[PDB]
């Protein structure tokens, strides 16, 4: 246990949709709102998880884990390096429906350690 430290940083980091030319729009370092109105319904986050997790949660409107509900899945998992080939984290991609969300924003939360659940920010957006 050295480079499998718990999740120490969670942030939405990039966002796009299928309708937005896959324009990943590098989010400001503490952004609270969208770059633009994301066209479409296939919402694509590219969120930075610095530290080990496989316990992602997204509560949706209904108040249940959407990634165990039906629509949202992780479907792509690259790697990231902290220069010295150190595995600082992996960019866990997700396929969220905009439609199933509680409000016009996206948010992720994940298990850091014990029962700490890092909440990402909220990123409010427009629907076409």
């Amino acid at each position: 246990g050295a480079e499998a430290l718990p999740l120490y940083y969670l942030q939405i980091t990039g966002i796009t949709s299928d309708g937005n030319d896959f324009a990943w729009d590098n989010l400001t370092s503490s952004q609270t709102k969208a770059p633009n109105v994301l066209k479409g319904n296939k919402l694509y986050v590219k969120a930075r998880f610095m530290g080990y997790t496989k316990l992602t949660v997204i509560t949706g409107k209904d108040g249940k884990n959407l990634l165990y509900n039906g629509t949202a899945k992780m479907f792509k998992s690259d790697a990231i390096l902290g220069q010295n080939k150190v595995v600082i984290g992996w960019d866990k991609y997700f396929e969220i429906p905009m439609d199933a969300l509680q409000d016009n924003s996206i948010q992720i939360k994940a298990l850091s350690s014990g029962t700490t659940f890092v909440y990402s920010q909220k990123i409010d957006f427009e629907r076409e």
